Protein backbone atom coordinates (compact mmCIF):
# COMPACT_ATOMS: atom_id res chain seq x y z
CA UNK A 1 0.00 0.00 0.00
CA UNK A 2 1.11 3.53 -0.50
CA UNK A 3 -0.26 6.31 0.60
CA UNK A 4 0.37 10.13 -0.30
CA UNK A 5 -1.35 13.71 1.04
CA UNK A 6 -2.90 15.27 -1.97
CA UNK A 7 -0.90 18.51 -3.23
CA UNK A 8 -3.69 21.63 -3.59
CA UNK A 9 -3.47 24.32 -5.80
CA UNK A 10 -6.29 26.94 -6.15
CA UNK A 11 -6.19 29.74 -9.17
CA UNK A 12 -8.40 31.07 -11.93
CA UNK A 13 -7.32 30.51 -15.84
CA UNK A 14 -7.18 34.40 -16.05
CA UNK A 15 -6.17 37.19 -14.32
CA UNK A 16 -9.58 38.17 -12.24
CA UNK A 17 -11.82 40.96 -13.10
CA UNK A 18 -15.40 41.56 -11.53
CA UNK A 19 -18.07 41.34 -14.74
CA UNK A 20 -15.97 38.78 -17.06
CA UNK A 21 -16.62 35.72 -16.76
CA UNK A 22 -13.45 33.33 -16.03
CA UNK A 23 -13.05 30.06 -14.73
CA UNK A 24 -12.01 29.10 -10.55
CA UNK A 25 -9.67 25.70 -10.70
CA UNK A 26 -8.69 23.18 -8.19
CA UNK A 27 -5.81 21.17 -9.27
CA UNK A 28 -5.38 18.60 -6.42
CA UNK A 29 -2.69 16.20 -7.10
CA UNK A 30 -0.21 13.60 -6.04
CA UNK A 31 -1.92 11.45 -3.85
CA UNK A 32 -2.59 8.08 -3.17
CA UNK A 33 -5.20 6.28 -2.89
CA UNK A 34 -7.66 7.75 -5.30
CA UNK A 35 -10.45 7.98 -2.72
CA UNK A 36 -10.80 11.65 -2.10
CA UNK A 37 -13.42 14.93 -1.47
CA UNK A 38 -12.76 18.23 -2.92
CA UNK A 39 -15.29 20.87 -2.91
CA UNK A 40 -14.95 24.42 -4.04
CA UNK A 41 -16.23 26.62 -1.48
CA UNK A 42 -17.78 30.11 -2.20
CA UNK A 43 -17.85 32.24 1.05
CA UNK A 44 -17.58 29.18 3.10
CA UNK A 45 -20.57 27.35 1.26
CA UNK A 46 -20.23 24.45 -0.89
CA UNK A 47 -20.57 25.20 -5.44
CA UNK A 48 -23.16 22.62 -6.37
CA UNK A 49 -22.51 22.27 -9.90
CA UNK A 50 -18.87 22.04 -10.80
CA UNK A 51 -18.74 21.99 -14.52
CA UNK A 52 -16.07 19.76 -15.31
CA UNK A 53 -13.75 17.13 -13.55
CA UNK A 54 -10.68 15.99 -15.89
CA UNK A 55 -8.34 13.36 -13.79
CA UNK A 56 -6.24 9.97 -14.03
CA UNK A 57 -3.99 8.02 -12.48
CA UNK A 58 -0.29 9.02 -13.31
CA UNK A 59 2.64 7.05 -13.95
CA UNK A 60 3.86 7.08 -10.53
CA UNK A 61 0.68 6.00 -9.45
CA UNK A 62 -1.07 8.40 -8.18
CA UNK A 63 -4.48 10.04 -8.90
CA UNK A 64 -4.64 13.87 -9.98
CA UNK A 65 -8.02 15.87 -11.14
CA UNK A 66 -8.88 19.32 -12.49
CA UNK A 67 -11.88 20.17 -10.32
CA UNK A 68 -13.21 23.74 -12.19
CA UNK A 69 -16.50 25.95 -13.34
CA UNK A 70 -17.01 29.21 -14.74
CA UNK A 71 -17.27 32.01 -12.48
CA UNK A 72 -17.35 36.02 -12.55
CA UNK A 73 -15.90 37.29 -9.80
CA UNK A 74 -17.24 39.91 -7.70
CA UNK A 75 -15.73 42.19 -4.84
CA UNK A 76 -16.53 40.98 -2.37
CA UNK A 77 -16.96 36.78 -2.73
CA UNK A 78 -14.26 34.59 -1.53
CA UNK A 79 -13.28 31.45 -2.98
CA UNK A 80 -12.14 28.26 -1.53
CA UNK A 81 -11.00 24.55 -2.38
CA UNK A 82 -11.89 22.01 0.44
CA UNK A 83 -10.59 18.31 0.45
CA UNK A 84 -10.46 15.69 2.13
CA UNK A 85 -8.61 12.40 2.57
CA UNK A 86 -7.16 10.01 4.82
CA UNK A 87 -3.83 11.34 4.89
CA UNK A 88 -5.39 14.45 6.36
CA UNK A 89 -5.73 14.78 9.87
CA UNK A 90 -9.10 17.17 9.46
CA UNK A 91 -10.31 18.57 6.02
CA UNK A 92 -7.64 20.99 4.31
CA UNK A 93 -8.74 24.48 3.15
CA UNK A 94 -7.01 26.46 0.68
CA UNK A 95 -8.29 29.96 -0.01
CA UNK A 96 -7.96 31.49 -3.56
CA UNK A 97 -5.70 34.01 -3.75
CA UNK A 98 -5.87 36.92 -6.66
CA UNK A 99 -3.42 38.04 -7.34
Amino acid sequence: MIQRTPKIQVYSRHPAENGKSNFLNCYVSGFHPSDIEVDLLKNGERIEKVEHSDLSFSKDGSFWLLYYTEFTPTEKDEYACRVNHVTLSQPKIVKWDRD
